[PDB]
């Protein structure tokens, strides 16, 4: 197995289509034992993960909360046994309030919106690093997810600033997490058919934004030399476990584009 | 004169050293009438603008506050006068607490001072946009100072990833500008000795931090082929003045950078 | 005059439709006086040239002729007369035989065909340069002609390919250049009815190339916030001036996009 | 074993410092089957691989012969078994004339010297997957080796051109390939102390790019979080491996950086 031995928490399980889900279900069934951290419906979070191949303790994390993150550590320490620490931390956790997106113009979203966006999109990546890394093992690997904000978009709009504000927490993590001999990375992949992107396609967050998101997608499937398939989100779960291993052991404070190769590709 | 006949509002003047300052003056020489803004002490503002080449009214814009940025269109139309417009507006603004920068460490910042920084390094460029849009002729450019957040780097820690924010608010405001005529673009400026940035290299955020700013410093004018000289700012005031002229009418969404070619050269 | 006094060379001239007959029309619009250099047709393009609103003259250069290259410092010392030197240098030539583009598959490019495109596109920046520095002016500047190639794209194949290396020479020549206080910059321009894009997308290279440069185009101007005109060739003029003026002194080894804003918005 | 039952083409094994060597001793030890090729000295080449873990047909390519590559895939078949096909390619191939490197002025590389720099450095990477891809099975992939370019430094001069070209040609293969399911991408690897690497350190191309090679290597080293070993090509030999196995399978036209993590960080 590619992460025989390793214990790895993974955050940000809401549904069975969310990217985390399927992150864990590649790591069990490449041999890594997990830890699992949900916010606030811990309830549906545990009867969602039941399904994964193996049994996984959930720690409840509010990203925003204080008290969580300083506690953190000490709860997972409790779940996976003292003596042990985490060899991997995946951080797949993402929000921005609907003022911050789709129709609602860019220039309207209030500060305090965004700023919460920023808070648990950008920030918390810095936050995982603090509470966690003094629980990790030399060769240890952190990732988190992202999408590509190097170029402006329609709908995403302060979804994708603090997007790129996460690119930038992730270089700093990287010099924080190399004195613990860790590792800090992202994976940007392409667009993934979760709850919330069904929702915005079928016009959760206004007609205009969801024709743009599907335009969006279809262009990046036709672009992309090898395809690339909304509904399967298992080509960035194995990304993110080539990431875990001691596969990529020169690489942080870097972005692993899983996207079906659409970014490098202009037509 | 490169900028005969042009409105122009420009803010982040604060001290004679101030970027702000020397983009007024160069401005002012090229033939542009200028509108100020200044945050908190006007009396000082007031003081060292007096020293420009030509008189410029002065407004008072704290970019915190919804009441400045609701009235600001209605008190610069009253200073250039009814029927007429802005061509050019400079965003010159930026700050992060003390706990977001030098020798803190980078997880030691508590999310509400990085979001202050955030607010007004970073959103208030669209704030920004957002008021004076609607005062703007075809034509007109919008130009914000940025400091190049592509890689990290030693003290600057949490206003490197609010600058990298700030490229992403941009190509957003772009979009949006773009239905008016406008530009909008930032100017990467190597580093320049402010008065802020002498207390640091002076130790006032660590000696660490000191001495990290200005190794930084001596590597960029090393690497420049043609040079750097962080205590002159007139260079990154004539590349302001060159994105507020008719001279890049097809540049949008952009950076130029005014770093004497520091950032194409590794060694 | 932007560039009233100043010597400037420039390349490239061929047709009317040229991007090098705008630059050479707006700069001596702006004060500029010029020395032309032309490839193998001298008679076509003194014919083309005599259009340019002042007189200017025209020397033969084969950028890929050894010969040319060692007697050119020469020839344009005569042309604008002993003790004077140039102020500035336009590349603005670029070549790919048919092989390179087009339907005609990337794999069967035959690497004589591809290296004379290289040399012609990319090598040749690097040529002009060594023969023009010994012959400019402390605050000179020499600028290239760009089309952005940080992604693949249909048809423009090997060329694509040769502006990678262009962008990459550029960089070297800035370090070249700087202990001559001369800047090099490359203007990255978006797509531009010459002669020949009109026949390619005429279908000169294959159907399926015409389709997909016409396509190319479209979305082009359809990203760009502030539009593109495929027909007017004015704004890359500009911005080409504006690089040759005083008014970027600090960038250099870079790339200057205009391009409507198209590069920097994903859709 | 990471990469059970493949069947991997590997060039560019030249001595046991190669950093192709690396990539065939781990490639074996993780359970591929490895056909190699070799340029010139045959006999050399042959002896060296020996002391690989498992045996190896070694097939000779010379990447400027036609012939060569028309007869490739043909002694490829014939050495792994009709009815077989490749899962991987490796190019680890690259050459640059004296002339375009070292204390050699940047400006006196003769074209030819150039030319045949990127023939072998960057065209050959097209040329091998156009002898190769009608040879690979779907899943496939196609790895090649870079320095990353996207900046100049001292003494690699027309070797990072080469390079620039290198990662353009890259973004195309991938497109062709993609026709074949298979993934084409590169490998941005620290400095590595090959033969090659040793005598240029030790003034084989002038005192003065020695010097520069010497303290670029020490900086990169200090930049990268987790530090750089250049005498350890085993990073970036795992890194390669991961490439070619199925755990980056929506990754294609991309570079992976195996350097340490040093070109995220500034200083
Ligand atoms: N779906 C896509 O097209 C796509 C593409 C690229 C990247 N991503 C990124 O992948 C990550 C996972 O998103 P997803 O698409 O799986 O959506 P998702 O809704 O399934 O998962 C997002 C998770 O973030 C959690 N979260 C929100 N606020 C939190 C907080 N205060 N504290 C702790 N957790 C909180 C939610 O509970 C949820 O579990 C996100 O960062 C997202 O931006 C998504
Ligand atoms: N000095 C450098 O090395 C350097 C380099 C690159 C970019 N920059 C950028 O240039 C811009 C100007 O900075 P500077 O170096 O001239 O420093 P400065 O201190 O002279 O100017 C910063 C200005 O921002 C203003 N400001 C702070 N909070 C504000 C608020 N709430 N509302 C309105 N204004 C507010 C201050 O009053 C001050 O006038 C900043 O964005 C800075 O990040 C500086
Ligand atoms: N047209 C576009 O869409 C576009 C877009 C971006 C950049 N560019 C670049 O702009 C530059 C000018 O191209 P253009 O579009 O004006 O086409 P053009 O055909 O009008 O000009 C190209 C010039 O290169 C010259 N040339 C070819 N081989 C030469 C050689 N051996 N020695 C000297 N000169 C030689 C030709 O004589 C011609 O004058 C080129 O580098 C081109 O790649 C063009
Ligand atoms: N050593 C480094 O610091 C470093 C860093 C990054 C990337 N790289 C790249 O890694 C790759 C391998 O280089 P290395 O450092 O292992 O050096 P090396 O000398 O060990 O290997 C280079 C190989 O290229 C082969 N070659 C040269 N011309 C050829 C031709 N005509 N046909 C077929 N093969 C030919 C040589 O035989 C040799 O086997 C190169 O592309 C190099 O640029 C090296």
């Amino acid at each position: 197995g590619l992460l025989d031995g390793k214990r790895i928490l993974v955050s940000g399980i809401i549904t069975d289509s969310s990217i985390a889900f399927h992150i864990a279900r590649v790591a069990q069934e490449q041999g890594a034992q997990l830890v699992l951290t949900g916010f606030d419906r811990l309830r549906l979070i545990q009867r969602i993960t039941d399904r994964l191949p193996a049994k996984a303790p959930l720690l409840e994390l509010d990203v925003q909360n204080e008290e969580h993150l300083a506690s953190l550590a000490g709860r997972v320490t409790e779940a996976i046994g003292a003596g042990n620490k985490l060899d991997g931390v995946v951080h797949s956790i993402g929000f921005m309030p609907q003022t911050g997106m789709g129709i609602n113009p860019f220039f309207d979203a209030p500060y305090a919106d965004v700023s919460k966006g920023i808070h648990i999109s950008a920030y918390s990546y810095a936050s995982m690093a603090k509470a966690l890394l003094p629980i990790m093992n030399p060769g240890g690997s952190i990732v988190g997810m992202d999408f590509d904000p190097s170029r402006a978009m329609p709908a995403y709009n302060w979804m994708t600033v603090a997007k790129s504000a996460l690119e930038s927490v992730n270089r700093f993590v990287a010099r924080e997490a190399g004195k613990y001999g860790v590792r800090s990375n992202l994976v940007a992949a392409g667009p993934i058919r979760t709850l919330a992107m069904s929702a915005i396609v079928g016009g959760a967050l206004g007609e205009e934004a969801g024709a743009q998101i599907q335009l969006l997608e279809e262009g990046w499937d036709q672009r992309a030399p090898i395809g690339w398939n909304m509904k399967d989100a298992t080509p960035v779960a194995k990304t993110v476990c080539a990431l875990l291993s001691d596969w990529l052991p020169a690489t942080t404070g870097d972005i692993i584009y899983a996207d079906g190769g659409a970014h490098e590709q202009l037509l």
